[PDB]
């Protein structure tokens, strides 16, 4: 369904799902 | 379904999906 | 149903799903 | 369902799941 | 259902699931 | 001198890659 | 010289990468 | 010289990779 | 010189990888 | 000199890695 | 080296001192993948 | 390296010094590919 | 190294001082994968 | 190494002294993957 | 090693001092898989 593929990304990934209210 | 594909990017990902009110 | 795949990714991973009100 | 596989990645893994109000 | 599968990761690990209030 | 940040939140990559001078060969 | 963050939020890489000159070889 | 963090989350990867200089070889 | 950190929580890796000059060689 | 932590809590790796200089070889 | 496929590199009285850079140092392949 | 496909490289007195670039400091390859 | 496929390197008076990079210091493959 | 694939290096009179890198310090593989 | 497969090094007056790298100090393989 949801696929995350990160190949030498810089900086951090965000694939949170369905959460309530995320605050960062 | 949703397919994330990133290659040496630059930055972060935000491939979150059906989060409620997401505040960064 | 959700895959996470991180390759010499820099910074942290944030795959956290269903969880009330993250707060970082 | 929720499979997270990282490879060499720097920074701390989040893969928390439906836990109530984390706060770190 | 969930798996956590970190190879040579530099950083804790965080797979703690439904735990109430977590705070670090 | 003295340099801080309050409450930002940098979502990327920053790549000052600083070098002192070496004079190296 | 001081330096320091109150309540900052670091969400990726910083790559600084800083060297004292050496004069090598 | 002092240097310190209160409340600071550094959710990454810091890479000063300092080197004293060393004249080798 | 004093450092110290009070309510810090580094969610990560530092790499200072230091090291003081020998002139190895 | 001196330097210590109060509170603070590292969930992490710190690679300092310092050596002193040795002039080996 | 010869009849057959080869990759070969000779170096003497060399130095390199590069800024960050997202690859390898001088890399030789003849038919490899550099998939780093 | 004859009758065969191959690839060389000789440096010396080299140095370099460049600043942040997204690719390998003087790469070479006959047909393998560089997907780093 | 003939009459099949080889890889060889040969160095002497040897220094290499490079900055955070992503990738080995003066590899060389023939036919294999780098994946690290 | 002869008539059959092969992988060898010689060194001698080397020094090398690199920064944080994510690769192994001059690597050499004919086929064999490098998955570290 | 002759007629079948196989991976030599040979090394005298050597020096290595690198900073921390994540990978083998000059590791050499024929076909075997570094996972360490």
């Amino acid at each position: 369904n949801f696929l995350v593929h990160s190949s030498n990304n810089f900086g951090a990934i965000l694939p949170s799902t369905n959460v309530g209210s995320n605050t960062y």
